[PDB]
């Protein structure tokens, strides 16, 4: 498995974790069972897929992962409601931390085919938002890791954003 694993870290302690990301190819309806063990096998929380719908997602979920369906078209920025959708469940995330001590680091994957568009420019927001990185070593940093991600477009949006 096929995963790509990047930190988003703590801007006053950058020692610390905020959140684990994992961007990952997309499940074959085949080898589902062992892919849902790869992602328990890792920690994964929250599976997050950003493509349309290629298999289903209830036997994730009966296995302790939540699962998120946040379609948005290839080559594109997220939608506005796909990115306050993200923020929303990183921001709960972060006060589940907070409120609990005892509660580590989440792991929260994201995929949808190639992973070189979609799935990455969510993470690097991510890195933007929480991790307070500039955009320009948001990318830097996912395409150290993967090669040829994030298009012009997608570059674009992520420089221009605000909250």
């Amino acid at each position: 498995m096929n995963a790509t694993l990047i930190d988003c870290c703590d801007p006053q302690k950058p020692s610390r974790v905020l959140f684990h990301f994992l961007i990952l190819d997309a499940p074959s309806p085949s080898n589902l069972p062992t892919y849902i063990k790869e992602l328990q096998h890792r920690g994964v929380r929250h599976l997050v897929r950003v493509c349309g719908p290629t298999y289903d997602a209830t036997l994730v979920k009966s296995r302790g992962i939540d699962v998120h369906s946040w379609p948005f078209d290839d080559g594109a920025p997220p939608t506005r409601a796909v990115l306050d959708s993200w923020l929303k469940l990183l921001d709960t995330e972060l006060a589940r931390q907070q409120e609990d001590p005892s509660v580590p680091p989440p792991t929260i994957g994201v995929h949808c085919v190639a992973g070189l568009g979609r799935a990455p420019i969510l993470v690097a927001l991510a890195l933007v938002e929480y991790g307070n990185v500039s955009a320009l070593d948001a990318i830097a940093l996912i395409r150290e890791k993967r090669k040829g991600a994030i298009n012009q477009t997608q570059m674009h949006w992520i420089t221009k954003y605000k909250r």
